[PDB]
């Protein structure tokens, strides 16, 4: 097949899978019992499956995100119930896979390492989407480590800031992290959250910052 330098998807995908989304939506949270995890999980394959795993689009993934009804906590959602809380989340955690173009399986042997992969394109999904269905306070855990702890060219800055919807979310909630070790003078005051800040404000949102140990 093709031949890749990354690892390869990982041994047991499909059990690994649909245990994940059992355990999921019949015991962890109950009201999602009624989702069918061997259709999620073949609407999963349809998107990278007989693919080049170098050429997934986020089109690929628009019917699983239509297809599974998520269960979505008001005030707790915090970006960075998390994302891995989610029924998708939850499972691919962790996970690898990818498919290969001369096959209508997925790739054992090696898998890629291309910013458009099957790993790589799920989680953008996954993350747009659930931003979309945040309601309420949002939150969002940014490293008081790093000089400009909010930019843009994150998955954050990029699209889940711009998918929270006004109508049901109405105020951002920005987390700047700091260890005891370092004088993390209060990055709150910084520009990159000065722009997350107009960001926001400029969306009709109210936006909070601050700095925690």
């Amino acid at each position: 097949l093709l031949v890749w330098t990354g690892e390869p998807t990982t041994k047991h995908f499909s059990d690994i899978f649909l245990g994940r989304c059992l355990i999921y939506t019949q015991i962890l949270r109950p009201e999602m019992r009624d989702q069918n995890c061997q259709e999620i999980l073949s609407t999963f394959k349809g998107a990278f499956v007989s693919k080049n795993p170098c050429d997934i689009t986020r089109e690929d993934y628009a019917p699983l995100v239509k297809l599974v009804t998520q269960t979505i906590p008001c005030d707790k959602t915090l970006f960075w119930f998390t994302l891995e809380d989610t029924l998708l989340g939850y499972i691919a955690d962790d996970l690898r896979w990818c498919g290969d173009p001369s096959t209508s399986d997925m790739n054992y042997v090696s898998c890629p390492h291309c910013p458009n992969n099957p790993i790589t394109m799920f989680w953008k999904v996954i993350s747009q989407k659930f931003a979309e269905d945040a309601c309420g306070v949002v939150q969002v855990m940014l490293d008081g480590s790093l000089r400009e702890p909010f930019y843009k060219d994150s998955t954050f800055g990029s699209v889940e800031v711009f998918s929270l919807d006004p109508n049901k979310v109405h105020k951002l909630q920005a987390w700047v992290m700091h260890d005891i070790e370092g004088a993390s003078s209060n990055a709150c005051s910084s520009s990159s959250l000065n722009e997350l800040k107009m960001i926001v404000q400029k969306r009709n949102m109210i936006f909070a910052c601050v700095d925690n140990y």
